[PDB]
């Protein structure tokens, strides 16, 4: 009865739905089948997938379809993070049904669920493989057949937290997930012109749905409280260490009695730690041992990891004798209070004051799939949400205040890059010659890049003002070398080592697509243009850098059209990272200012066309980098100014 | 057969569709009726509306409905620009069907179809009444009954050229239309939280559709060529007049022989006019009289209007004896070439390389209306478009270059405002005391505002550096007084005379809504917060101002929640104006830089909370205004820099 609108809507279509055993994906597969499509449901777990297949087949028979076993197939054991398994899934689907009409890129994992500074690099990479690279990989395998037959549809199941065309949505503690969701949207935005007219590509971006948060909530609330304690201790130690003569080792030794009141009362402890202990005693529940003990062994291990990953020298056994605080570390009251805060916060987003169901979101999506006139769009099948957003793409700016520029005198600057040699030369010379920096550490990828920069900067090399380090694929170890030999950085500028590739993004209708950007090449693009910046941001924040500008690839008036597309894919996707880590840093009292400077524009017509305009552009680049990297003087770092100067992106 | 998906989808609903006799609106009414809703179709023309009603009723009977005359009613003679007629339409609809479930705000006019500087003020107002104020008016009449019954839906039919959440889409020669379309979207964005949970409000924003451009196209191409000639002559005269000792009257006298070659060869004519004549001879078709004659009587009249509206003194009969050039002024080849350019440009926007039909857009909309989980959204039922966009809402900026600030020494500044007395005081003092302006003309609304500013600025008043003018509702005449008495302006800052109202935006479920923002109050809001800026921008551009900052209302940490909503409605809607007039100016070689400085933020949490942060905010305001109003020195106004410095909005 409720399905009469659906029956026939997609008759004759073949759909592949990843993550099709449950959630939105299972409902999309169910409703597509009811609408008349033959569906392949892919998932990890065989049992749930068999149950979903049986449910759908039974419903099809109830409404009158025959031979229902021919209309719903399953592909169990399918881990979309594995390229080999994606190849197997496509072969299985084409063997069952022939050419796929609709690719529903629905599979997604939650990811690492940590702040960037607690996020293992391999965990970030895994999230990108599962949630983003898999979407390109399946498109790359199925679009040739779609184009050959003259029609197809790619739908990437993104999220409200993937942002929108000209604004990022910060998702603290979920930067890997947010980047993956933004990339799914950006893929549709930039590939639409290449895939048209035969193939539509769009994203859906539902907000919260009933069930997407899957005792467990009490456990997550406790982790929230444990990570707040970690953040407060870490920020106080980092702050104390930069203005105290004692080493980080000696500062951590002040925590070893694990006694809040004793630390507060210790007249020789740094003010930052004494004030923190006072807050723990005041803001803490008297029945919670966290009000009288500084940490537990779990927090201590995670804190030690942060310190080691920031290059601070401490024995691995420093916390081996830490007194264990008695249970409960946080009270049930504190934990339930935090859990209600999380829940009420989500429900408070909803203008309509009602949580959408997976079924309703899937229904809206199945209707939307009938629309043949949309491509490159993000459809919100549920929406109406109060949430913070960070507009991107401001182009009108000037230099920072003289007060901020004065903070650069005597500073240690790190510049990271290789292919943008002109930009790196101009930046090093600006910091050293105009703004009185003490030294620039130039961190390149290869010996050839190092020699190129040493020759361009020969005068500063000879004077001891320009040091070079060759990082290869070990940027964190290279930063550690810089810390040990030249000192911790103030301002840092991170440019990509590699240029963008110049291969086709789609193939001709009758071709084998052999020259089109491969699945491995797309993964390499993400490594060099997204993971590069994440690794630097993670390491620099852990190492107490004062500021960090993340710089995207350069487009010019002569860049190929494919370079424009990939550059804008990267620009939009990186905005999600910048906005998220900016808010993470702000909310955890980290002083680092992280922002993005875009050398990519949306349209060739905006680019400089003669040497004068090119000189104007390069001057704008220097001004933009100074605007985001000049530290805030003490008389200026208010809550108000702090929000302004983090998480933003400006376009040169 | 194609309608089986539709039958029953909206059974039991009552829908009011304005502009329902043709176009998308007629198809939405048709498909809603087929889906089971009872529909009231409102339109101007009785005959087309009767034909549409008969078509739909016949189709309903074919699919099995009975008593079809009870399911499709019409309201002819309905001009949505008239508040009295909107009241009549609601009474007629409620009398026919009872409470309306779906309000489809579809009626729209194309508007004035002129550049801002050729746009009559009453024509702009009429477009806002027809396209935007009418949408609020019908919502204000129907939402009380929707809320009382516990459910309703408001759908505003906007356009791709209304922009999106954080980006404006410039629509040159259509600024009134674009503003009206952006306002329709912004209404949904800001009212959603107040109308929830009972009422959904969304916009649709289709792109080009088959038929929306309605021999006529050849006529529009000719107007394009005539307005290009107008723009080129006007820009050259304005430019010549600012650096030539002769009056505008004497400069126009050089055009009276109407002889292109003679003007080019006149050694005493200003270089700007001689170079223009050379271009007319070179770029012109030899068979077109526009290659040998400067203008015709139609262009001359429109040029004289621009000059008079900019305060230049010329006899009304100056062109009475202009030699009439022989036909054709532009050749058929030139006209057809321009027409193909327009057509191919539109078709070239489409990723899918196919023009959507009204039926297909309506079908997508009728499916979308079934979704109960979206509010405050803009759905694109067709899309996939290459078009320029202008991101809004950058917050990270600094002062302009010292080279630009030097252009302010000796300048004549106009400041327009009344309620923002602190901002006006700080601005006048910045220009006079820090940047060496010669004089500030303070243009206020009332004598009380004038006296307030004279007292705040007493020292500069006594010194002859601050002049006050009282404008009332005659801002153009006030600017003319300033031009005559104090000289033409360089930088201009336009702030609103009036604050935002503090009335409720929705009523309680069981109330009569008597205190809720009235239809007249909404029209007044548009007059004071949108039309105010349009009138100033039109007049200042015609009067050769060097730059213009349009300033939106101020939100603070203590603004009411309704003030935040209305302020953000205004901010988003004005972005469409700023972006459009910025591109109009750029593309027609006008030197004026027009940009927007926003004193409104999206969220209370971003606002300053103490006197230090408030001081930081006010300093940011001054910096933002200087960044957009300091003129570009001669060594800087390239095509590249010119695009950057026009049409942008920055958030303080
Ligand atoms: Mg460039
Ligand atoms: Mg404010």
């Amino acid at each position: 009865g409720w399905a009469e609108s659906l029956i026939g809507l997609h008759l004759g279509k073949v759909a592949l739905i990843t993550g099709g055993s449950a959630g939105i994906g299972g409902q999309i597969g169910r409703l597509l089948a009811l609408s008349g499509a033959r569906v392949m449901l892919a998932a990890r777990d065989r049992h749930k997938l068999e149950q979903m297949q049986a449910m759908i087949q039974s419903e099809l028979a109830e409404v009158g379809y025959t031979d229902v076993e021919d209309r719903v197939h399953i592909a169990p054991g399918c881990d979309v993070s594995s390229e080999a398994q994606l190849a197997d899934l496509v072969e299985r689907t084409l063997s069952a049904f022939g050419t796929v009409d609709y690719l529903i890129n629905n599979a997604g994992i939650a990811g690492v669920e940590e702040m960037v500074i607690d996020m293992p690099v391999e965990g970030w990479r895994h999230t990108l493989f599962a949630n983003l690279i898999s979407n390109y990989s399946l498109m790359r395998k199925l679009a040739p057949l779609m184009k050959k037959q003259g029609s197809g549809y790619i739908l990437n199941v993104s999220s409200y937290f993937g942002g929108e065309k000209d604004a990022a949505i910060p998702y603290p503690n979920r930067a890997d997930y947010a980047v993956s969701k933004a990339g799914q949207r950006a893929m549709a935005e930039v590939f639409a012109r290449f895939l048209g007219p035969e193939i539509q590509i769009n994203a859906i971006a539902p907000g919260p749905v009933e069930g997407d948060r899957l005792g467990l909530f009490a456990r997550r609330a406790r982790l929230i409280l444990e990570n707040k304690r970690l953040n407060e201790l870490h920020a106080a130690l980092i702050a104390a260490a930069r203005t105290d003569e004692r080493s980080m080792h000696e500062l951590v030794e002040l925590l070893l009695p694990n006694d809040v009141a004793a630390l507060e009362q210790n007249p020789a402890a740094p003010t930052a730690l004494r004030e923190l202990a006072r807050r723990f005693r005041s803001e803490g529940d008297p029945a919670a041992s966290s009000s009288s003990a500084l940490l537990n062994r779990s927090i201590a291990a995670k804190l030690l990891a942060r310190l080691h990953n920031g290059g601070y020298v401490l024995p691995a056994d420093i916390f081996a004798n830490l007194p264990n605080p008695p249970d409960p570390f946080f009270t049930r009251a504190q934990i339930d209070r935090e859990a209600r805060k999380v829940r009420d916060g989500i429900m408070g987003m909803l203008y309509l004051q009602r949580m959408p169901t997976e079924f309703d979101v899937a229904m809206a999506t199945v209707y939307y799939l009938a629309d043949r006139n949309v491509s490159g769009e993000t459809f919100h099948p549920s929406g109406g949400l109060r949430y913070e957003r960070t507009p991107t793409g401001g182009e009108l700016f000037g230099l920072p205040s003289p007060e901020r520029l004065a903070e650069l005198v005597g500073s240690t600057v790190y510049l990271i890059g290789e292919h943008l040699t002109e930009h790196l030369n101009l930046l090093a010379r600006a910091y050293l010659e105009r703004y009185g920096a003490r030294q620039v550490v130039m961190i390149v990828e290869t010996e050839t890049g190092a020699e190129t920069m040493r020759r361009l900067l020969h005068d500063h090399v000879e004077a001891g003002r320009l040091m070079t380090i060759v990082a290869g694929d070990q940027i964190e170890a290279a930063i550690d070398q810089a810390i040990t030999r030249y000192g911790r950085p103030g301002p840092v500028v991170c440019t990509p080592f590699r240029p963008l590739p110049t291969v086709p993004l789609v193939g001709r209708k009758d071709s084998d697509w052999s020259t089109v950007l491969s699945e491995a090449e797309f993964a390499e693009l993400c490594e060099h243009q997204l993971t590069h910046h994440f690794r630097v941001a993670r390491k620099i924040a852990l190492s107490d850098g004062a500021s960090l500008a993340l710089v995207t690839p350069e487009t010019t008036a002569t860049s190929t059209t494919e370079q424009f597309a990939l550059a804008n894919f990267i620009k939009t996707t990186l905005h999600a990272f910048t906005a998220t880590i900016g808010v993470e840093s702000e909310r955890t009292a980290q002083r680092i200012l992280i922002n993005q400077v875009d050398l990519t524009r949306r349209a060739r017509a905006e680019e400089p066309r003669d040497p004068h305009e090119r000189q104007q552009e390069l001057e704008r680049f220097i001004e933009a980098v100074l605007l985001v990297t000049a530290p805030l003087p003490p008389e200026a770092d208010t809550r108000y100014a702090g929000r302004i100067h983090r998480g933003r992106a400006i376009t040169v």
